């Protein structure tokens, strides 16, 4: 239906962040959003389905803010743009929050854990890997597996940032981001360019 | 010495149960059976107590990590270090500590950075010393040792910490050697003389 749905999502996100997923009840969500349990369960048949809707919405959205790298832009420039958008999504979006909420469930909801992984981090690997296939086909990178190589690129460029963010110590200027990206990219190319 | 270690353990218990902010020096003194006089004589503040806990726990986690010896062979040294490094992630040895700090939501930055510098950055510095020996022996090339140590650890760690924290990792010994070999292969393609 209508406007109470998006009020329900926002009310639920707030409670999941402050209290965790299992600690938040559909009862509390209904109260916070000012709907009957009838209206709430008509939109989302369970708490699990609600969190699933939230994961898929945020991950589909983060995926749209990511360029599709074109080799016509230059190899270095393509990878530098992708890296830059990838780190911006980390800093300015809910990935770390999602992981904190699921990690706090101590393995109770594996189906939600996998849904987040496959909609987000694995989706980002697959998008980069498609582009790394194009670049290997153009004989300008060499590697055995594109998914393996996409994971390596993202690991290099990401470094320890997710831990710094979770500890409240990531406070890195745009200039500091370009340095992280340049170092990861330099190293990826040292390993994958024909030599 | 005498009292201190009972106070440390009593405080660790309360920090885990209740969190750092929620725990009072009053409760720590009660739990350890000392006067507030005795407690404040050993420790200036709650912040100082947590600091002693971080330094002790990080020095201890650091002792479960080899010192890589170049005399053992480059690949073998790195493979042993990588293996012991990933064992820390798999047995969730940092997890409780990090949950306590992360739950303070950036209210205690000096404690957060002391944990970072005493633990994860300490691991980078140990590896960087070893990569300097290897560069001096002309069997790796790279511009900055700490940059290179961070890259090695990033490659070998990959996605594993995320899979573990989400409860989607259960790794056989054979799967760990494959993670290490892939990271090591890549690191050497980039740093070996060509
Ligand atoms: O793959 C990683 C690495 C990171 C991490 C890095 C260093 C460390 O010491 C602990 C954790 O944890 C994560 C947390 C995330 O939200 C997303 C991620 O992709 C990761």
């Amino acid at each position: 239906a209508g406007r109470k749905m998006d009020i329900v999502i926002r009310a639920a996100w707030q409670l999941f962040l402050e209290q965790g997923f299992s600690a938040t009840s559909m009862d509390a969500i209904a109260k916070a959003a000012g709907v009957s349990k009838a209206t709430l369960y008509a939109y989302f048949p369970s708490k699990e389905a609600l969190f699933a809707s939230l994961i898929v919405a945020e991950c589909e959205s983060l995926q749209r803010d990511l360029p599709v790298p074109k080799l016509s832009a230059g190899l270095s420039e393509a990878l530098r743009d992708f890296a830059r958008q990838y780190l911006h999504t980390f800093i300015h979006r809910k990935d770390v929050a999602f992981v904190r909420i699921i990690a706090n469930e101590s393995g109770r909801f594996p189906v939600l854990a996998r849904l987040f992984y496959e909609s987000g981090p694995e989706a980002t690997i697959r998008r980069l890997a498609q582009f790394l296939e194009e670049a290997r086909a153009a004989r300008v990178l060499e590697f055995d597996d594109p998914m393996e190589a996409a994971n390596q690129f993202l690991s290099l460029v990401r470094g320890e940032l997710p831990l710094l963010i979770v500890l409240g110590l990531s406070d890195l200027t745009e200039e500091a981001i370009e340095q992280e990206i340049e170092a990861g990219l330099k190293f990826f190319l040292k390993a994958c360019q024909p030599r």
